[PDB]
């Protein structure tokens, strides 16, 4: 009896930033309107981003009050942490309450908590703060995953699987929450990576309830977590780097990340499915939740796996409507898949298909995959 | 069946700071010799520390080169991180090679890695760096535990147990490593908590190999990880606080932490052993690895569990010879227990007893317990 996803909830900050307006906003609020050179490059990036809108906690008023946040390299970690250490658990709480509602059980049945964020760090951590906010049992068994990055949407499912399968009756609340205030940086032609993050990064939280042996008439599985694999792509340690510094969380993004993903996806998919049935081709038989680190990563997975038009629609839909929210994004994609599957009258939560995969991609470059089975659409 | 500890290794930085000399060192190198009031308080704390010496990466030359590190509140996180992001994986590598030697299997047999540190944070993380240093399989399944704090020596055993028990043949390398350079702060009469940290905190790393179903005649278990429990002690959120700031990892320590531990130990011990057995436990029938966050915490466990003289000898020995190294410390204590049991000709790795417990204590206040069984000395 494998671990099942029993519920998914999601949440975002209330402020909507449409991409058509974000260049004007960013360059105005950071006092960079003279950098017409950088505005051209940012317009081009936004045009290619395949991101139509994003939800952000950050507001213009916060920047006016804390201009060090947009002053490249200036000390600002403390004010960023003061915000994010509060806002990340709060946004997580909202998602968790939605997941718990779907699940339909009392909060007292939660035995385990996984909290994941790359947006802040504190002791006690976000997990402790969420226990207070939700009134979880003080003896919940906790895993606090700080600063893992964009593969961790798959990683937390892998951890949840083992915790749920090895501890009979366990019910695991998994919460991934990101507030990108800590990553916001001003504009300099010495660090153009920032233009890419400014176009793509976004705020959001997911919550997933994981458990084996669903209770009949109460619990309803959405997906089954079958098998998982984590690997490091060769010769790519420069792909995604984040340093936690006095200036905030500083990041570097190699232009070659999409090529590394494309050059490795057939291998890492094949090695993942060796843990199941030895599948080695015909990837269109699967449903997919691909972490949309950027649009070129999505395009590379589609091209090198030979995916048909529309196979990655749910992934592209979330990237369009929410941007890259980090680890929660693959859970938004699973939720979107489930919702569209209901809308279309599909037989399962995975677009009618039986087997699928979650692909998380982050620093290392590290790829974690989770092979899923869908479930019938019921109650 | 149950996950077993198959090996334990430990490591420390090479610089030894005898406590008798540390007040003179601290006040000289931080330019605080004029604060005789603070010196008097620090002498008193050191005298009560029950810590005879500590190993530290930090040197006087480092402080001279980076005086912001001892200038209270000055921006210094970047230099601290530049040191600790390198030094934490290196020290962990030393411990891991020792554990791997004891275990006696190829590095390529390791399927899972847990790395734990509260001394730094970076992306990719320490786990990634250790994979490079050791040549671990690039597909090892990793868990990177940043900034949990002093309960995590028990937490990582709980995590390793689930990974080892749910994945047939899995072999988990667990590495905990701490370099307290990130926590070093100068002295101000507005933040006297620093005097306690300056007296007690120390550097070290542990490595443990965990697996279920040890191979007969090839692997040999030291302890069995039977059951685990994590809990928050009521009304103690202020007990231990660490904020990751421009000035480094700043910390606050409540004077009530020992009383909180003593006020809860019977309960958290009872609730933990109820996961194993319905009979009442005799606490003196156990062997103990207690996180020595300070000497008063050890005294509180001894008192409220009614432990006989000497029951906590191994714990107190590590506190005396190494100080509070954070999460690794309870693993140093298990290693010390195993070593002393060999020396004394005991029948088991747990002082000749069958059942034991690891008690980790940290922010929340959070207590994680792991129930252990000993193994025969072979
Ligand atoms: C960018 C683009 C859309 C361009 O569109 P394209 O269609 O590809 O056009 P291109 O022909 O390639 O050139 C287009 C023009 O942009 C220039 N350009 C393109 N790339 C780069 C570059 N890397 N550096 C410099 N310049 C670049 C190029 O030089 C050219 O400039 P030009 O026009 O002036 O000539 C495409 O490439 C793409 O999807 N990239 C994948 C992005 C990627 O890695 N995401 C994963 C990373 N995740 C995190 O870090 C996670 C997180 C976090 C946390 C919490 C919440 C949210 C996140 O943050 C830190 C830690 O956690
Ligand atoms: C601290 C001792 C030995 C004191 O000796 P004592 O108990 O025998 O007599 P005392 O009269 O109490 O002390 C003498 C004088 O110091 C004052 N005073 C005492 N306690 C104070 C406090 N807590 N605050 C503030 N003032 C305090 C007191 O007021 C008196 O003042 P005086 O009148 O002399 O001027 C003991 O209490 C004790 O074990 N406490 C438990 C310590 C504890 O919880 N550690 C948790 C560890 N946390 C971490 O995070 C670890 C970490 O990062 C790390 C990361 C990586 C690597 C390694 C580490």
């Amino acid at each position: 009896q494998h671990a099942k996803i029993l519920a998914i909830g999601t949440a975002n900050p209330p402020n909507v930033y449409h991409q058509k307006d974000y260049p004007d906003f960013l360059f105005r609020v950071t006092k960079n309107e003279h950098r017409t050179d950088l505005r051209e490059k940012f317009d081009r990036i936004c045009e290619k981003s395949r991101t139509k809108k994003r939800y952000l906690h950050l507001t213009e008023e916060m920047l006016k009050a804390n201009p060090n946040i947009y002053t490249y390299g200036a000390p600002s970690l403390d004010v960023r942490q003061d915000i994010c250490n509060i806002e990340v658990p709060k946004l997580g709480q909202e998602a968790a309450l939605k997941a718990i509602k779907e699940w339909g059980q009392p909060i007292s049945r939660i035995t385990h908590l996984i909290f994941c964020t790359a947006s802040c760090v504190d002791m006690p951590g976000c997990d402790f703060q969420l226990i207070k906010l939700l009134g979880l049992d003080p003896s919940v068994t906790r895993t606090m995953i700080y600063e893992a990055g964009c593969y961790a949407g798959a990683t937390v499912l892998r951890m949840a699987k083992d915790f749920a399968e090895n501890n009979k009756g366990a019910r695991v609340l998994v919460v991934c929450a990101e507030i990108t205030t800590v990553f916001f940086h001003g504009l300099t032609d010495t660090h153009l990576d920032i233009l890419v993050g400014q176009a793509l990064f976004a705020d959001g939280a997911s919550a997933v309830i994981v458990g084996a042996n669903p209770e009949p008439e109460i619990e309803r599985p959405l997906f089954e977590i079958v098998a998982c694999r984590q690997t490091i792509l060769p010769n790519s340690e420069h792909g995604v780097v984040v340093n936690i510094r006095e200036m905030g969380f500083n990041y570097y993004l190699s232009g070659d990340v999409p090529k590394f993903v494309g050059g490795n996806v057939v291998d890492f998919m094949t090695k993942t499915f060796e843990k199941v049935d030895g599948k080695k081709k015909d990837w269109n038989s699967l449903f997919f939740s691909v972490h949309p680190g950027g649009p070129a990563i999505v395009d590379q997975v589609e091209e090198k796996l030979g995916l048909k038009e529309g196979k990655l629609r749910a992934t592209r839909h979330v990237l369009s409507e929410y941007g890259n929210m980090g680890a929660p994004t693959v859970h938004f994609i699973l939720d979107e898949m489930r919702n569209k599957s209901i809308e279309e009258g599909k037989t399962t939560t995975g677009e009618g298909l039986e087997w699928g995969v979650v692909i998380g991609i982050g620093p290392g470059l590290t790829v974690e995959t989770a092979v899923l089975r869908s479930e019938s659409i019921r109650c």
